[PDB]
């Protein structure tokens, strides 16, 4: 993701 407020899942 490009927001870090975003994990990789």
């Amino acid at each position: 993701c490009y927001i870090q407020g975003c994990t990789l899942s």
